[PDB]
């Protein structure tokens, strides 16, 4: 039965891909070829043509995405043919490299050895390739405290952070066969920071805040007709909420709308003066305003939006159905002023797909 | 099976009913009398105890309702006597009356006699008993577009509107037995209003928006125990948001943001500049500024929220499951900044509820 889901989940995926690529007459002698290859070997190697075209229809089905009008254009880097932790380190680094293009982001996809019968090759333990450790002691909190339990786990291993409020978590990953996974400093010259300021209110800069410019999701596990690439890094660009509305705002995460506030010049007393949402706009502004500065790519909500609406459009245009979770969809501000809002979404799991997996670590 | 279905949400609902009043062994004589009266007459009639407690139920079982912590305070007006025309209008008179109470908002419910055998006595047509008309003609909006059908059928039966933006409809309503409903025109001294000023921004009042001070929902079901009232208009009061988030900004509504966004002196030109979400803070801000400064009961959606978090926890401390649609639950600004949008609600329907019900009219 193990032979038997994979051969299933193949044939669907193969009929389906060769059918958008033009090219349903190969379907039969391919499925034909990977029939043989399962039975003799357990498994199947996707052609360079149906990965990356596998990569691009799990993106397409990425229910929360909404960011998915440019599905066909991402970059897929196959690296299916590194076997060391020296291999994958440079693979991440080039990734980050390739994907940050001097801050003109190109949204991409590194795709590492699928897992063989549920062993993993290459297993990451990073969140994303990019981000700050989160530290508790004494009751004071420092930096990300979504990053403190991978943060722990990395002081496990020798690593030390210099704990100020943006330290740049080492990559940590385990190769198959080893007990425990090895650490990378990032080199700094990789990583793009953007300084967060305020296009009229100068005394913004004194809340010394700043992001990172690319968000490498790496935790994610691809399905693509029955394997399973659990190591498969990819980023878009950021929507520009994702910092100013949640990662800076949240009470469990920066938690700087009281600060926010205080350098705006309004009071932070009364429910009635709306003063976080003021706040969230003006951070959110500042957010926007930052990037777009510095020349890395960003996307306000509402153009985000507006993009989802033709990628609505495009779906009914390719007679496929579209999927979507309209919980994740609708933006953490202003939400009402977006169409997405004001309609419902099918929620339904399709694949090829992005799926969430277990922890290797706490 | 018409007696079948209704004798056991009677049983369902006078057991639950009972045992929350602390009259769990009254129950067994009540359930014999009802069995009785449904035989002999094929519906049955609720105490004045088992009508306010089954109201109030139905509030506390709203999904989609922030508002719940106050369900227990519902006022409940039994109007199963009225007979005629002049007294139904009465009655909605009085309503209005009670409920805004001088601006400390009463949430109050007024119940009409129940359908019979899906048989209607009284048929409210208005969605709300105060709201404004809405007209088109020769591509000119006038007034709330949400309201032109209803408005269309006032003016079909001898009613004319003024034209203005904020044209009271009148109430509207039929009898049992009479082929058209008949209309009534407001007494303005019944109806408060409250015009929209800035905390700070004077040219704020050149927009010269108003609002009603007072919704009350008039053409929802009330269910309880298997008898259908019909007619039962309830009112709370405002969250700010609705009026300033939904009422005046959607662009199917009143659309107010470009004005807004002119009036505090941003340009509206660009989406990087979240001038839409800065608009509605403003507007937002103007709204509960405004009902507090004229007396007028309102809550902000912090506020609310977190009231609505004591009603979890009351819940939860009563062995009652909680129901919710977080989807109607969110606020439409800011939802992030509440505790609602971190967590998630079962969405099953409890009895007793209030439903929607099909338009007499279009
Ligand atoms: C190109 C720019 C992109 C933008 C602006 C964008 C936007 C977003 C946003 C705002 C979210 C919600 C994140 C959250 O609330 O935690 C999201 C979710 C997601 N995006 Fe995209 N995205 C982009 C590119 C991509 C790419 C390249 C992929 C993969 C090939 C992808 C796959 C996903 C997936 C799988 C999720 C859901 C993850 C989960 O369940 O937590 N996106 N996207
Ligand atoms: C006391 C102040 C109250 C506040 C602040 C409040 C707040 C709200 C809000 C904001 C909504 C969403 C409305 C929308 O988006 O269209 C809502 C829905 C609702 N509320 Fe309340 N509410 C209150 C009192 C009441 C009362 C007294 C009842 C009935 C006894 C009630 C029953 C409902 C119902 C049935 C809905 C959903 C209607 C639908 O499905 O469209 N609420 N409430
Ligand atoms: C918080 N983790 C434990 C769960 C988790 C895992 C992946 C997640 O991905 C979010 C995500 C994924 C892809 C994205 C692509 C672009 C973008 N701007 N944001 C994006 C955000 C989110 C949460
Ligand atoms: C738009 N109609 C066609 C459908 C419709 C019917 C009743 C509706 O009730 C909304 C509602 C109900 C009760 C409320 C109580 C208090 C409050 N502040 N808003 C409240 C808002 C909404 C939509
Ligand atoms: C439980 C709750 O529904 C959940 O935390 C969701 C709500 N919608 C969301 N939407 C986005 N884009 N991102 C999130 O992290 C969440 N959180
Ligand atoms: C289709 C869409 O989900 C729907 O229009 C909802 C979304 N959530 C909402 N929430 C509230 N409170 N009120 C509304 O009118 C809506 N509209
Ligand atoms: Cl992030
Ligand atoms: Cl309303």
């Amino acid at each position: 039965e193990e032979k038997e889901i994979l051969w299933n989940e193949a044939k669907a995926f193969i009929a389906a891909c060769y059918q958008e690529l033009g090219k349903a007459a190969e379907v039969k002698d391919r499925l034909a070829d990977i029939k043989s290859e399962i039975d003799l070997t357990g498994s199947y190697v996707h052609t360079k043509e149906e990965l990356e075209h596998g990569a691009k229809m799990a993106w397409r089905n990425s229910n929360r995405c909404i960011g998915r009008l440019f599905w066909n254009s991402l970059n897929v880097i196959d690296r299916r043919d590194v076997r060391t932790k020296e291999e994958v380190r440079d693979a991440l680094f080039h990734h980050i490299e390739t994907a940050t293009n001097n801050g003109k982001i190109r949204p991409t996809i590194t795709i590492f050895p699928p897992e063989e019968k549920g062993e993993k090759q290459v297993e990451i333990w990073n969140h994303q390739l990019i981000r700050y450790a989160g530290y508790e002691s004494d009751g004071e909190r420092i930096g990300d405290p979504a990053s403190c339990s991978l943060t722990a786990a990395c002081e496990e291993l020798g690593w030390r952070g210099e704990r100020t409020d943006f330290d740049l978590l080492p990559l940590i990953f385990r190769m198959k066969g080893d007990e425990q996974p090895v650490w990378y400093e990032l080199p700094r010259s990789l990583v793009i920071e953007v300084p967060i300021t305020h296009p009229d209110i100068e005394a913004f800069s004194d809340l010394e805040l700043k992001w990172y410019g690319v968000p490498i999701i790496s935790d994610m596990k691809l399905e693509v007709g029955g394997i399973h690439y659990n190591a498969a890094p990819f980023n878009g660009w950021y929507m520009g909420t994702e910092i100013g509305a949640r990662n800076l705002a949240d009470e469990k995460r920066y938690d700087k709308l009281k600060k926010v506030a205080s350098v705006i010049g309004i009071a932070a007393d009364y429910n009635t003066d709306l003063w976080k949402d003021q706040a969230l706009v003006e951070l959110n502004k500042a957010v926007l305003h930052s990037y777009k500065k510095q020349g890395v790519s960003i996307v306000d909500h509402h153009t985000a939006a507006s993009q989802f609406k033709r990628f609505e459009e495009q779906a009914e245009e390719a007679g496929r159905k579209l999927t979507g979770d309209w919980t994740w969809l609708i933006p953490p501000i202003s939400p009402a002023a977006t169409h997405i809002f004001h309609r419902s979404y099918d929620n339904s799991i399709v694949k090829p797909n992005y799926f969430y997996q277990d922890k290797p670590y706490e």
